[PDB]
């Protein structure tokens, strides 16, 4: 059983303007994002995303399942039930929730129905109120469903087979003992698995270009040396958490004996990004709101998280600031540099 290709969507909404955060959809599109990954998938992982946002994120998915391809798309947040009918919520819904500003699970499954996919694996990880396709909806430190799919996922065994076994580890957990927090629809008549392999890949124009494509909205500004008046030299480096999520982290390169102090911040970020100055430059990338990446930044750095990249719609300038004093000097010195570094990631896209 071969894939034409694997493409997936991953969506996680947890920072809700008129409703309760939630945690795990951090963590569980992160592991989700390197499993995927490690299965030969192309993804696409969204952090906090508004209705519009998430119309145009589906759309793009369920263009790129044309025949014999594996699409996966997984969701974490909120969700609610609407007589019969399944909705997820945009970071942007107004409290009461109305289905016409939230994602409607039923209308996504009967588009994916048209689909002469190879295979369609369709999760709903959703904290409650032949088109071979295989839709999980679960309703209840990772979440209960990404704890125990993660210890499986790289099985290679068939899908079904795979999220069945997922359902009886679930049941057996004394959190969802006995409880009805899993249910898996399935369509799927052939020998399909996520580990499956990709089909010769070839030099066809419209796949290649739709791969690069992805390659470019994935694209970090490179690492950049600043070099002030004073001969004091600032290093800017880039990582990213998801899609529309990249850590900006400064440390001084070189500082002459002369200059007693030397402080770099990065400021006057465009509004678009809603960037909070107190949220800016911290010692930790903990501190601002990067739990994952952590790990591998650089240390004694100034971190700074740009989450909300989906809405750049200009140039990401910013000013790289500097503070300095030099050997017997009573007064503090101020210098600035402007900074583009074009649009990262998902912003390349043109929103
Ligand atoms: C058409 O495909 C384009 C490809 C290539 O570039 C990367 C994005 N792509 C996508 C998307 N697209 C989006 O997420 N689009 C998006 C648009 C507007 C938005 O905000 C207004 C947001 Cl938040 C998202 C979705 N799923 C996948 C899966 C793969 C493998 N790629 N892929
Ligand atoms: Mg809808």
């Amino acid at each position: 059983p071969l894939a034409k290709d694997k493409v997936a969507l991953l969506i996680g909404n947890m920072n809700y303007r008129e409703h309760p955060k939630l945690k795990a959809p951090l963590v569980d599109v992160y592991e989700l994002t390197n499993l995927l990954r490690q299965l030969d998938f192309k993804v696409v992982s969204l952090l906090d995303l508004t209705e519009y946002e998430m119309r145009n994120a589906v759309d793009e998915f369920l263009l790129l399942l044309d025949k014999g391809v594996y699409g996966l798309l997984y969701y974490a947040g909120h969700g609610y039930e609407n007589f019969g009918n399944s909705f997820m919520v945009p970071v942007d819904a107004p409290n009461p929730y109305r289905s016409e500003n939230c994602l409607c699970v039923q209308n996504i499954l009967k588009l994916m129905q048209e689909k002469e996919t190879g295979l369609n694996v369709f999760l709903l990880d959703m904290c409650r109120k032949t088109a071979n396709i295989v839709f999980g909806y679960a309703t209840c430190a990772n979440g209960i469903f990404m704890k125990f799919l993660k210890d499986r996922l790289l099985e290679d065994k068939k899908i079904t087979v795979l999220l069945d076994e997922v359902a009886e580890d679930m049941g057996k957990c004394h959190l969802t003992k006995g409880k009805q927090a899993l249910e898996i629809r399935s369509s799927l008549s052939e020998k399909r698995a996520l580990t499956d392999p990709i089909q010769g890949t070839e030099y066809s124009a419209e796949s290649l270009v739709r791969n690069l494509q992805w390659a470019k909205a994935h694209e970090l500004p490179e690492s950049m040396c600043l070099k002030f008046d004073c001969g004091v030299q600032i290093q800017l480096g880039f990582a990213a958490e998801f899609s529309n999520v990249m850590i900006i982290y400064t440390s001084i390169v070189y500082k002459p004996p002369e200059i007693i102090m030397c402080d770099a911040y990065v400021t006057d970020f465009p509004l678009d990004l809603d960037i909070d100055p107190k949220d800016a430059n911290k010692g930790t990338p903990e501190e601002t709101g990067s739990y994952l990446v952590s790990k591998d930044l650089p240390k004694h750095c100034l971190y700074t998280r740009l989450s909300s990249l989906q809405k750049l719609k200009e140039h990401l300038v910013f000013t790289v600031c500097l503070s300095y004093q030099y050997s017997g000097l009573e007064d503090t010195v101020e210098d600035k540099q402007e900074v583009n570094v074009g649009k990262p990631l998902i912003a390349k896209l043109d929103m």
